[PDB]
């Protein structure tokens, strides 16, 4: 519906700091001033970070909003969006939603900002599809396909979650930014139908092969640091062989830079003699690799799980 | 022209390092062995960094080519790149080239790494209205005005130079990535116009005022710490009252963390109770300030000439 007549700020938005964010964006002197629908109308973004809001309701007659941006607040409910059309930009980092169910018919959406909201699942994205800059860091979400349609996508920051499956980037042909750094990655290759990509944050997941990105031309920023590999368990036994994981650019093996139990290297197999049985085995490396168009470190432990 | 008939690799290309780099493009095993056009028109990209390049000569014969690589290298000759027109990607960066007059025609190009190139000049540029991507960084380069007709950039990086005007920028409504740490830059007031900027990059210029940046919806990463502020002399005398020009987000005034010379603070004018002469005073600042969507550091130096 709409505001019939001139009502009170504060009785159209019951949160006193929103209250307080209206009023300033509305020109008026006093929460308790009337405003009417031609004033809602004329409001087009409405920014309170770090204020103590607990709900939203009134925005539902900012027919004209085109960004809302409530950072570090306490809201939990997003009803009162569900019908907002011209909203291109939505930041509501640091809220208890626990879902975003009410946003997925806010198709109008092109920035987003989910960090640490408490959310599990980005089905209701997979409907975003005008979505150009996503935020998901600091969320337990271990599945990423929702944003398999997502073409228009061209930042994309998942940091510290719990992603490994980044099969579903492989479409998103505008991404140029993409950070990960801290999740579960252990296999790149989708990365490697990315050609737009400028920079790419993967420090600290399970990445052996760095290989997908050797033909990337846009590619200038990419972090590989502190990879932690764990390869499937094979046998003990004394005459130990086993395979080298961990691949460069060109895709030729990288030599270890220290390797555990008195252990040795002939590309591609290091082997150990051992005479006593332990749960495993292990090995560094750090190497100064070279993309398209620059060199960066890359560097990691892997772990080899051990049978008996 | 074009190789008529097979000839030598290493007779088309006589810098002994790139002529490798073409063997292995073109899939031969010797800088010797023969290519026809044939060949060279299969080559989309010619990577070389670190291996000693001095000359780019035969390049001219690779019709097809998408992607040069040449980052530091001693290139000095960029004329075989002339009739190039199908060059999306060009990685120059750490070359001593000093000017760039032999790309100006080449319109195809989208991505552009000019980074410690010894230039000074861009002009050669500003036909370049296909670029996206731009690296300008650690070049003496003072003036960017000819980067105002750049309308598809995206990305661009001007780190470690001489610039202060930003005016050339307020057209450029695609960009989202702005890096421009070390700078001379004063005022940042065409940044207003640029209403998709995600990043930039402002650490240690001389920037006074930020609310330029206020309206920002989509700015995510702000960096402008260690600013160096040196405000125009004014007339040395016992009772010395001076506006303070250091303005946060909202526009109003930033109170300072220390004044010189024991003196005060009563927003908006700093004063001192001076009895002998001085160069001059100062006052120092640091802040969190908030953005459209986030909070971050603001800080810096300011000091007043005084006259006598």
């Amino acid at each position: 519906g709409s505001i019939t007549q001139p009502t009170a700020i504060n009785v159209i938005f019951p949160d006193p700091a929103l209250a307080n964010a209206i009023k300033i964006a509305a020109g008026k002197s006093n929460v308790t001033d009337t405003v009417t629908q031609a004033d809602l109308d004329g409001i087009t973004t409405l920014s309170a970070f770090g204020t103590g809001v607990t709900t939203i309701e009134g925005v539902q007659y900012l027919n004209n909003l085109i960004g809302l941006e409530l950072k570090d607040n306490q809201i939990t409910d997003l009803a009162p969006l569900k019908n907002l059309t011209k909203i291109t930009e939505l930041e509501l980092s640091g809220n208890p939603l626990k879902n975003v169910s009410a946003i997925a018919g806010l198709q109008s959406i092109k920035t987003l900002d989910l960090t640490s909201t408490q959310i599990t699942d980005v089905t209701p994205l997979a409907g975003l599809s005008n979505l150009q800059v996503l935020y998901l860091d600091l969320n337990q979400i271990t599945n990423i396909s929702p944003l398999a349609g997502l073409t228009n996508l061209q930042y994309l920051s998942i940091g510290n979650a719990q992603v490994s499956d980044l099969t579903p980037l492989a479409n998103l042909s505008k991404l140029t930014t993409l950070k990960a750094d801290d999740n579960k990655i252990s296999d790149i290759s989708p990365l490697a139908s990315l050609p737009n990509l400028i920079e790419v944050h993967l420090k600290n997941n399970q990445i052996s092969d760095v290989s997908p990105l050797a033909n990337t031309s846009n590619l200038f920023i990419v972090t590989l640091t502190n990879q932690t590999i764990t390869n499937q368990p094979v046998f003990y036994n004394n005459n130990l062989v086993v395979p080298n994981v961990v691949k460069g650019p060109s895709g030729a093996p990288i030599a270890p830079a220290t390797i555990s139990d008195n252990g040795t290297y002939a590309s591609p197999n290091l082997t150990w003699n051992l005479t006593s049985f332990i749960n495993n085995v292990s090995y560094t490396f750090n190497q100064s690799v070279t993309f398209k168009n620059t060199t960066v470190p890359f560097s990691g432990t892997v772990t080899q799980p051990l049978t008996e």
